[PDB]
């Protein structure tokens, strides 16, 4: 069927919309070439709905089928538990977008009474109501990015209503937390700090006698998925050990929300109607990684490909597998891409076969490798730094809700760039300020976590060892990068940081206390004396179990 159908009526956006990085002398100074950075707006809608929009062909076999059932088997080894109407409502973002029915997330967090009142009734309507389909907005996703030699028109989220999505989280929260490592097993992304993503990518490579990976880019993944996807994912959900009323939720919501329904733009005007996977949903994450995972398994059988390890991060795929010859891959990767158009999942770009781990590019992201105070070859997770700073001179310029440079930092703290420019710009500012003990809102796949700076260095330490305050002989490749990148936008060249982090490193050691501690560590790479780092008391003292356990991207949720 069609993954959608429009009446007409525009996406609109419900405030004015920011496209342009503004000149800001703050900006200014981590970036030159201003006019690169851009917002994406609503103006841009029509472009994404033609591409999002087309019939999906889906020919199912016995290899799909075979998957589905070893999938299915190790679902029912979970027991799901029905979250309550308190512990949902403390998992909403403060920021979330209000419901039209009188409240807001600030009345849920604080369970006001209307709010409750009002949640309570949309539950008893999904355990009552089977059939109707439930309402949802549509909106322009507002991203910031660099320009390239044109511009990537919005993406398009669609989420129900605050009420529904309160009740999602009620029925389904302890399932998509669990039941995807349950499922896949090593074979889940988010289960995964960084740190151990390497880790899982690097010994997987090794465990082949001649390896051979690829990563897979569905064509807009969530328009891929169909009502069958859809109802298969339900299939593994209803394994699981469920409440009766949680069971019969799942049951409706399935049926009511995820597999489609009609699309509302802001200004209550009737958009079209949906048959896909709605980007703003609770299940988004845990069903795209199931249904990637399950063609893809499927699709390595068919194609002949041998010892298929799969890392899945919602609709990111990366195949590593013991490699039978440079002509036998190409054809095996050809094979492989046809099973996967069969189940709906056609590729954008072309797989290639990749015999450097150094080369496949998965959530963005590849393993790269420098070294550590011993001289030691240490492998870490690096990315284009395009990107994340484009959008940290936006949010230098611009109050922005989530702060994505601090959750940059944190995610990468060992790579060449979050170092020497994440961390010199914002901590310069930071202090400039006197802003280095408000908490920052940042995301960690997909979860809101609120974050001190001052913490920054046990976090590290904790999330990825001593090592990342002291890495150094970094890969040509990885600094040619970095290098260009710097080159394209007008960024500052090392030498110039390193005199910013020099002047913040001293001022920070002269307020003592945390703040000191970050100058010790986070810009020890400033220095030529450097100083003899030790592991940080507190970073023992920290839990950041929580933060890797599964992916929640458009699932609106805040872990407090
Ligand atoms: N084009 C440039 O501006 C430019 C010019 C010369 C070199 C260069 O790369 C660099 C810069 C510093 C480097 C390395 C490579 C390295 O391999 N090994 C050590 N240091 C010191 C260093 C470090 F260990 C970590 C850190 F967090 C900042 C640092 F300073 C660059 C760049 F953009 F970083 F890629
Ligand atoms: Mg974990």
């Amino acid at each position: 069927s069609m993954s959608y159908t429009w009446t007409g009526a525009l996406i609109t956006p419900c405030a004015a919309e920011e496209s342009k990085l503004p000149i800001n002398p703050l900006s200014n100074s981590l970036l030159r070439h201003h006019n690169m950075v851009y917002a994406t707006t609503s103006r841009s809608a029509s472009l994404r709905q033609k591409k999002v929009t087309f019939d999906r062909l889906q020919v199912l076999d016995d290899h799909y089928r075979d998957v589905l059932k070893e999938m299915k088997a190790k679902a029912s080894t979970v027991k799901a538990k029905l979250l309550s109407i308190e512990e949902a409502c403390k998992l909403t973002p403060p920021h979330s977008a209000k419901s039209k029915f009188g409240y807001g997330a600030k009345d849920v967090r604080n369970l006001s009474s209307r709010a409750v009142n009002h949640i309570r009734s949309v539950w008893e309507d999904l355990l009552e109501d089977t059939e109707t389909p439930i309402d949802t907005t549509i909106m322009a996703k507002s991203e910031v990015f660099c320009v390239q030699p044109g511009r990537k028109p919005a993406r398009l989220i669609v989420f129900p209503d605050l009420g529904v999505r309160v009740c999602e989280k009620m029925a389904l929260y302890d399932v998509v937390s669990t039941l995807p490592q349950a499922v896949m097993g090593s074979s889940y992304g988010f289960q995964y700090s960084p740190k151990q993503r390497v880790e899982f990518l690097v010994n997987t490579w090794k465990s082949k006698k001649c390896p051979m990976g690829f990563s897979y880019d569905t064509r807009c993944f969530d328009s891929t998925v169909t009502e069958s996807d859809i109802r298969v994912e339900e299939s593994i959900y209803q394994c699981c050990d469920l409440a009766p009323e949680a069971r019969q939720a799942i049951r409706s919501l399935t049926e009511r929300l995820y597999i489609g329904g009609p699309l509302t733009n802001s200004k209550g005007q009737n958009c079209g109607y949906r048959r896909c996977r709605a980007s703003g949903v609770l299940t988004t994450s845990c069903g795209n990684t199931l249904t990637c995972y399950l063609k893809a398994t499927a699709a390595c059988r068919a194609a002949k490909l041998q010892d298929c390890t799969m890392l899945v991060n919602g609709d990111d795929l990366v195949v590593i597998c013991e490699s039978a010859g440079t002509q036998e891959d190409a054809a095996a990767l050809r094979a492989f891409t046809e099973a996967m158009t069969r189940y709906s999942a056609p590729p954008g770009d072309p797989p290639q076969p990749e015999y450097d781990l150094e080369l496949i590019t998965s959530c963005s992201s590849n393993v790269s490798v420098a070294h550590d105070a011993s001289g030691k070859r240490v492998y870490y997770l690096t990315r284009d730094p395009t990107t994340p700073l484009a959008r940290a001179a936006w949010e230098t310029a611009r109050h922005t809700p989530i702060n994505s440079w601090l959750g940059n930092i944190i995610m990468y703290a060992p790579t060449l760039w979050a170092r020497m420019i994440l961390m010199t710009h914002f901590f310069s500012i930071l202090l400039a300020q006197e802003q280095l003990e408000k908490a920052l809102d940042c995301q960690i796949y997909g979860a809101c976590y609120s974050i001190e700076p001052l913490d920054l260095p046990q976090i590290i330490e904790r999330l990825h060892g001593l090592s990342a305050f002291t890495l150094h002989s970094y890969s040509p490749g990885e600094i040619n990068r970095v290098a260009s990148c710097l080159r394209k936008l007008g960024v500052p060249p090392l030498r110039t940081w390193r005199h910013r982090a020099r002047s913040v490193r001293a001022k920070l050691l002269s307020q003592g206390g945390r703040a000191a501690t970050c100058g010790r560590y986070l810009f020890n790479w400033a220095v030529r004396t450097k100083l003899k780092l030790t592991p940080i008391p507190a970073a023992s003292q920290l839990d950041l179990s929580g933060w890797f356990v599964a992916g929640y991207s458009g699932g609106d949720i805040y872990h407090s």
